[PDB]
């Protein structure tokens, strides 16, 4: 797993489970093209986006469905979603660990990056 | 001064001072038409960036340059910058505070709404 | 005003209100000594804790009642309280201001330290 | 592993290494007790800190050395340490993570508590 998603919930304790996590990259054109998406599992995990081979140098764009996640536990957050974009293997194939922790009026991400 | 945002910097505990922030306001054909910007005062914080008769319902983007701001630090970051996508007054008129504090790999946002 | 709290509520989206807050003082016995207290403003501020003369070099902490805060909430929470401690003006005196964000299990604190 | 501590770090995007954890327990005269000790390895995590029969309920004190840490790093940072004081086991045993992001000036910790 060179791309892994990572989602806590601030107001339960808990991993935050099936939340909606699309991602995308910039294409030659500027435009964002589909890229991988997939939910988090029980353990708020989301693994398997993509592979070494797929995952080129470029600039991605994680988003994180927080909106519907909220709804589903009866809260009408602030945001839309969670965005997180970031240039990948500029120097170098790394592996990247986003994590984000949830509240229904804020969040906050964290990028792990190692070799 | 419906919209207010307020940035600091968790390096240097200190406001994160001259930052470029752009908000956009999501078009029919559900694009971004910009709307307003400016850079934080040595405060961290930018006012008057619109007025109660423009800040009409709708879904608004806060983006906060924050490699820029790392750029001229002379330190790495991970993130091309930071969004903040939510929609405003979906219940009439409040005061919007968006606050965010920047680390290099790290950010987190919070939305104080007032009467 | 040397020395500045502000809490936030990350579940409400609203500043954090009557927040009891306790400041202690490092004795040489190293024990804390009470110095000062109070409850955030309906601006979820608390200001007029010290003074110049009285905030000499030393460590303090900063003892923020957030259980009571949730419990009147009607929501349960997960710390006890939260806790900022901080060697305070190692260099000859600043401005301090410590921001907190409050969730049920979840918190996040900074300080700003200006001239 | 009832009890578990993850640290990060979000001015280099990385694991918290060989940051120094001491865990305490609310004594029957109201003392802190030292109850268990470690370091976080390379992935910036803490296993083994205690067990199921040794874990009772109780008042628990999680004391981070955010210090030492950014010090060998060559930065003086605000905080003393971060620290996390919890109630466990009130309702039968559960499962804790403590999870902290660390920066200079700032951090946050979050709880995630399973069956
Ligand atoms: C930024 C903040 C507030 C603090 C750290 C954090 C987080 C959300 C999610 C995770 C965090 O650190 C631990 C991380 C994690 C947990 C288990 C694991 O096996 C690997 C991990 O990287 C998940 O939010
Ligand atoms: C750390 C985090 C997640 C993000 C920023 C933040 C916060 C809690 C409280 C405050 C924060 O930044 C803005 C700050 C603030 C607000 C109004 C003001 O007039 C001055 C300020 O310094 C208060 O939580
Ligand atoms: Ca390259
Ligand atoms: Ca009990």
């Amino acid at each position: 797993c060179p791309l892994m998603v990572k989602v806590l919930d601030a107001v339960r304790g808990s991993p935050a489970i099936n939340v909606a996590v699309h991602v995308f990259r910039k294409a030659a054109d500027d435009t964002w093209e589909p890229f991988a998406s997939g939910k988090t599992s029980e353990s708020g995990e989301l693994h398997g986006l993509t592979t070494e081979e797929e995952f080129v140098e470029g600039i991605y764009k994680v988003e994180i469905d927080t909106k519907s996640y909220w709804k589903a536990l009866g809260i009408s957050p602030f945001h839309e979603h969670a965005e997180v974009v970031f240039t990948a293997n500029d120097s170098g194939p790394r592996r990247y660990t986003i994590a984000a922790l949830l509240s229904p009026y804020s969040y906050s991400t964290t990028a792990v990056v190692t070799n």
